[PDB]
């Protein structure tokens, strides 16, 4: 793997997509002492406080080496989330930044700000791997997947969304995730267009 992908996550509620952040992804970065911010909407304790520490400012973002963000409020948020994010790289390498729901951040429709747009482009440059994880393909700029390293999906029969894997991500990939079974997972590889379907993480 590489700790500077963008990584790109989709299923519904309980489809396993929060339990293969959680028992796979965050385990995984630990083991190989691989940093990582998450930027957690969910809440008391936030989703994701067990995994890091729970920081209350933007110097704490800079300085803890794993770390929770509680995002539950201006407008200027990510830029400022980012700005900390990359000066948290500088100190402590490659860092993965989780955001669990993405869409806060990179809906379908919105405009694409500088900030956004390094996320998507230059984050490798940044020093800053991408994990965003949605409930639907749709809920994202279609852009999202265009620039992903992989992409992530579980069970889904719907039709926009088929649509839009097509369009967007691969007409194979749109073929095989209507097949897959309870907690399975197909993984698109954007940079090789390779397809494997995974079993459920243990
Ligand atoms: N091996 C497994 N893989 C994925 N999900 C599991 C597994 N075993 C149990 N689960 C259940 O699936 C939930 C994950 O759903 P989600 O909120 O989409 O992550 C867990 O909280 C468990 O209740
Ligand atoms: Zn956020």
């Amino acid at each position: 793997m590489n700790p500077d992908d963008i990584v790109v996550l989709v299923g519904r509620k309980k489809s396993g997509k929060s339990y293969l952040i959680k028992h796979y992804f965050i385990p995984v970065l630990k083991a190989h002492k691989i940093s990582y911010i998450i930027d957690d909407h969910n809440l008391s304790g936030s989703e994701y406080s067990k995994f890091g520490y729970n920081a209350t400012s933007l110097s704490d973002i800079v300085s803890k080496q794993y770390v929770v963000v509680y995002d539950r409020a201006n407008d200027d948020f990510f830029e400022k989330l980012w700005q900390a994010s990359k000066l948290h790289s500088k100190k402590y390498g490659t860092t993965v930044l989780i955001i669990d729901e993405a869409y806060y951040h990179f809906k379908y429709k919105q405009k694409v700000t500088p900030a956004i747009d390094e996320a998507l482009h230059a984050n490798r440059h940044a020093g800053l791997g991408l994990i965003l994880s949605t409930q639907r393909v749709y809920d994202l700029m279609p852009i999202v997947y265009k620039q992903a390293d992989l992409i992530i999906m579980f069970y889904t029969r719907e039709p926009n969304e088929l649509r839009w894997i097509s369009k967007y991500i691969s007409a194979e990939a749109a073929e095989k995730v209507k097949t897959l079974k309870q907690y399975h997972f197909l993984i698109y590889d954007v940079n090789s267009q390779t397809i494997k379907i995974h079993k459920p993480i243990l």
